[PDB]
């Protein structure tokens, strides 16, 4: 289990989002779903010039899995996934930029709901989660587990759990006053509102 320090800016944006009273929190789901859509595009694009890239899964889709027992909402995709390098880098590199850019955009006006415009929407998850765990498997690399609680650092390890062939799995450990996002009707209501244009199937796994 490796531990890394978030690039300063990133850590800030995180604790900002994590400790800021916002009202349009529901937009976090749109941000995560967006990423998965993009992750799906990539994996697909690579297939157009190489079918083998799909020997790890020919199905391109997104899955929403609420779990009242663990108080966790999980967004799962079968996209490109991330290599340990990309996992560590992507959530410790690009952000130093986007993250700062977006924070500057906040003081300059813009509201939290625009975060996605700065290629760092992912972090909006901390609006409704106290801890976020990321599981990913890239065609080349192995299955890793990224995790952080906006403490300034994050940890990466090899995921022992359930194998997934290919794709990314974002596990949101919801905050106490945010369990409303484990309600089928609510999730469904949100997806219809901000993600009615995703080109990939989105399945909701009720309990
Ligand atoms: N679903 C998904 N697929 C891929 N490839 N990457 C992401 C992803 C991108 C990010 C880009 C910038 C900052 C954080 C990110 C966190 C994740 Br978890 N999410």
């Amino acid at each position: 289990v490796e531990t890394f320090a978030f690039q300063a800016e990133i850590a800030q944006l995180m604790s900002l989002i994590i400790n800021t009273f916002y009202s349009n929190k529901e937009i976090f789901l749109r941000e995560l779903i967006s990423n998965s859509s993009d992750a799906l595009d990539k994996i697909r694009y690579e297939t157009l010039t190489d079918p083998s890239k799909l020997d790890s899964g020919k199905e391109l889709h997104i899955n929403l899995i609420p779990n009242k027992q663990d108080r966790t909402l999980t967004i799962v995709d079968t996209g490109i996934g991330m290599t340990k390098a990309d996992l560590i880098n992507n959530l410790g590199t690009i952000a130093k930029s986007g993250t700062k850019a977006f924070m500057e955009a906040l003081q300059a006006g813009a509201d939290i709901s625009m975060i996605g415009q700065f290629g760092v929407g992912f972090y909006s998850a901390y609006l409704v989660a106290e801890k976020v765990t990321v599981i990913t498997k890239h065609n080349d690399d192995e299955q890793y587990a990224w995790e952080s609680s906006a403490g300034g650092s994050f940890t990466v390890r090899t995921d022992t759990g359930e194998p997934m062939g290919r794709g990314t799995k974002v596990i949101l450990h919801l905050k106490e006053d945010q369990t409303e996002y484990l309600e089928e009707r609510r999730i469904k209501e949100i997806v219809k509102k901000h993600s009615q244009f995703i080109g990939y199937p989105i399945t909701l796994f009720v309990e």
